[PDB]
């Protein structure tokens, strides 16, 4: 299980997802469970290909008001023989 | 990089990707990860030497339960030796 931190981000009416150790992962939701059920899929595309970065620890994150962290594992969805 | 909001929906044995703001660039692909590098190319080829139209801000928009968007960065298009 690959796992990488969130900042999921209060806009009001929806959750802005990012990554700082993956950029390309940025997404968003109307509720934190789908949010955090895209961002899921938002590091598998982000992710394809790539070396994997290291994780970083959130402890040394400054974080506004309107942001929470929430540890997200990649999406793998395998259909083929030997998954 | 050029870089456009795309709506990825989910249909159980595969992925359907649209551009809003590119039509002619939908794709698909089995997992997330291939309909996103499909995605990739389909901008490339939809928009190959041709203006870029502006990218739209994506949460103004109404997704189906099955729907998310990220951003994808059009691939770059090389020619090499046949």
């Amino acid at each position: 299980e690959v796992k990488y931190p969130a900042i999921f981000r209060d806009e009001g009416t929806y959750w802005d997802v990012r990554f700082p150790d993956v950029p390309a992962a940025q997404t968003f939701g109307a509720s934190v469970q789908v949010a955090a059920d895209n961002a899921a899929n938002a590091l598998a595309i982000a992710l394809f290909e790539q070396s994997l970065p290291p994780a970083s620890d959130p402890q040394y994150w400054r974080l506004a008001s309107t942001e929470f962290v929430v540890w997200i594992t990649m999406a793998d969805v395998q259909f083929g023989p030997g998954a």
